[PDB]
């Protein structure tokens, strides 16, 4: 009749690990439209909502389990041990002076990766100190950087249907700001080592001149741009070359990358497989080496899962370290913003750039000052090596595919023997309420946004996998909600006493590889939550407590397609996570060239 739980009267060693998936059937192109319109019946829909509802689990734990728990309805840590050996930037700082001490935790510039480069080499990304060198030493200018970048976009129609990067492109823009940079570069005076590098921003983020539709063809109908968001503002004040808004899943709702109004972006790595969701475009454009870095909203690991598929580097940081004023996803308690790179290099230079907290956030979660990680070999090299790395067994091998599995405990095994760290056996209890909670924390304060748009007659103008859920999150009732914070402060107390025993949490970022596209999804979308489930099996601890994750590129597999590493440390430890992450991929660098790469600079 009624279930009782608890949290601090727990014992570890009575929890097990509950692999059941939710299984739920795959529907594409017309059995897709049918169903979709059965959600949205009034009699059979309301009561088909219910079926799905109780066969999984969600029922049984919002509206018939008893909860001890007070509500946390936003991610409340206690203030931790200092960051060892780290430098302390002011945070009311500028993001020129930010760059400035950022550039001092690199190691010296080597012209040799750019310059007199070996015949016979292998592979690597272009770096931004190698884009910001060639820029001082008259080698190119940013102007001629922007012709060769456009002129990839509109010879294979990335900012065009049905294969789009971008879905807002303006090249008189590009050409614009490219033009800006090369003058500051010709009088010699760059603004600071983000000038002249072009970056992508999602199109859940605000960025002028174009307009903000999140994946949608009617948004910016209803909501107008005035304003650079925070993250743009402070990205365009260092110099930055602003390229233009990246495809996504619409409204972020999803977690493979499937657009069916702009269009599918494909994966540099197999063209005939998935991004990863939700910030696609962002994540291929990164991989396939038309820009530097970009930006990326993180709601249930949009950020980490496509980078992982992709093969490059996806920082998820602690929640209110970066400023979300002028997003779509603003005011969540699940969301963050954060950078995707091809190496991390890149993603420490644009995260110094774009930390910041909010006036809001400031007073309400009291962040420590931001660190900055030693990535500095000499002198000693042993603060990465004395971390715990924590992992749960039986919480790390629930992979679809074993060469995931093999490959990421290699990294484990060659970090215990190259810096000594030592892997610490964990245990993260009640992994199933993690996910139920997740979904209405997440789904409610993007439904209660677009309730108005889609009351006034706008919700015919949505994506059915959109729609899927929107059918869903109507149905959870206010007091389901306030039962799933109460499972947010449950899992808060797990978490925060496994950071006492342990630094960071060592898991894989997905649970399977890129998954190939269903041809018959490329019409109106899908809805496989078989693909989906093995996606957000390790992302969703990062996002309900806000725990600052990344996704670091391991290697590959037996088919060449990327894997990657998640590792998630503690609060406001961007530093330490950053910091173990910079020995992975010397450990493991990136080798292998995606089929569809473009070298600039040459």
């Amino acid at each position: 009749y009624q279930v009782m739980k608890r949290a601090s009267e727990v014992d570890l060693s009575t929890v097990k690990y509950k692999a059941e998936t939710m299984k739920a059937p795959h529907l594409t192109g017309l059995s897709f439209k049918l169903f979709v319109n059965l959600l949205e019946a009034p009699l059979i829909g309301s009561l088909i909502v219910d079926y799905l509802k109780k066969d999984n689990g969600m029922t049984k734990i919002f509206r018939n389990t008893v909860i001890p728990e007070e509500p946390m309805f936003r991610p409340e840590f206690p203030s931790q041990e200092p960051e060892h050996d780290v430098v302390i930037v002011g945070e009311d700082e500028s993001p020129i002076d930010r760059l400035e001490t950022a550039l001092k935790c690199l190691p010296q510039y080597d012209p040799s990766r750019s310059l007199h480069a070996d015949p016979v080499s292998s592979f690597r990304y272009w770096k931004i100190r190698d884009y910001a060198y060639a820029y001082r030493s008259k080698l190119t200018t940013p102007l001629q950087v922007a012709k060769r970048i456009i002129s990839i976009i509109e010879e294979f129609g990335y900012d065009k249907p049905p294969t789009p990067f971008l879905i807002r492109f303006d090249a008189n823009e590009v050409i614009k700001q490219a033009e800006a940079s090369t003058r500051r570069f010709e009088q010699g005076n760059p603004i600071s080592v983000l000038d002249g590098i072009f970056v992508t921003i999602k199109d859940d983020i605000d960025c002028l001149p174009h307009p903000t539709n999140g994946g949608t063809t009617w948004l910016h109908e209803d909501r107008s741009v005035e304003k650079d968001s925070a993250v743009v503002s402070k990205l365009r004040s260092c110099g930055a070359i602003l390229l233009g808004k990246a495809n996504m899943h619409e409204l972020g709702m999803g977690t493979t990358g499937n657009n069916s109004n702009y269009g599918t972006t494909r994966n540099p790595h197999d063209p005939k497989r998935y991004t990863g969701g939700s910030s696609s475009g962002s994540a291929a454009i990164v991989a396939a080496g038309l820009c530097s870095a970009a930006l990326g909203t993180d709601g249930g690991g949009a950020v980490r899962i496509p980078s992982a598929l992709c093969g490059i580097t996806g920082l998820k940081t602690t929640y209110g370290r970066t400023d979300m004023t002028g997003s779509l996803c603003e005011g969540g308690t699940v969301e963050i913003i954060g950078p995707l790179a091809s190496s991390l290099e890149d993603a420490f230079l644009v995260y110094a750039a774009i930390l910041g907290s909010s006036s809001a956030d400031r007073y309400n979660l009291k962040p420590s000052p931001p660190c900055f990680p030693k990535l500095l070999s000499h002198n000693g090299s042993n603060a990465i090596g004395s971390l715990r790395l924590g992992k749960y067994t039986k919480w790390f091998n629930d992979v679809s595919s074993s060469d995931i599995s093999d490959k990421c405990e290699d990294i484990l095994k060659l970090l215990s023997n190259n810096h000594g760290c030592k892997v610490v056996e964990i245990v993260v209890p009640e992994l199933e309420e993690m996910r139920a909670a997740h979904v209405i924390s997440i789904g409610s304060p993007t439904l209660s946004s677009l309730t108005p748009y889609c009351e006034a007659g706008k919700n015919s103008k949505l994506s059915y996998d959109t729609r899927t859920s929107f059918a869903i999150f109507r149905s959870f009732s206010a007091s389901d909600y306030i039962a799933a914070q109460c499972l947010r402060r449950r899992l808060m107390e797990y978490h925060l006493n496994i950071f006492k025993d342990v630094d960071v949490i060592v898991t894989p970022t997905t649970g399977m590889t890129a998954p190939v596209i269903p041809p018959d999804a490329l019409k109106n979308g899908e809805t496989n939550i078989q693909v989906t489930t093995d996606l957000m099996r390790f992302v969703l601890a990062a996002n309900l407590l806000g725990f600052p994750a990344i996704s670091v590129p391991v290697g590959y597999d037996k088919e060449g397609l990327p894997i990657g590493l998640q590792i998630m440390g503690r609060p406001w430890a961007e530093a330490t996570v950053l910091g173990l992450a910079a020995a992975v991929e010397e450990l493991a660098p990136v080798t292998k060239k995606p089929a569809i790469f473009y070298d600039i600079l040459n």
